[PDB]
């Protein structure tokens, strides 16, 4: 199951859903669209 928005990623951006993006200083799913 992907990450939803505002959810902790693995850091490589490897599980954020369609439309998300990982932080680089958070480290969360963050709106990419």
């Amino acid at each position: 199951e992907c990450k939803g928005f505002g959810k902790s990623c693995v850091p490589g951006k490897n599980e954020c859903c369609s439309g998300l993006t990982c932080s680089n200083k958070h480290k969360w799913c963050k709106v990419l669209l």
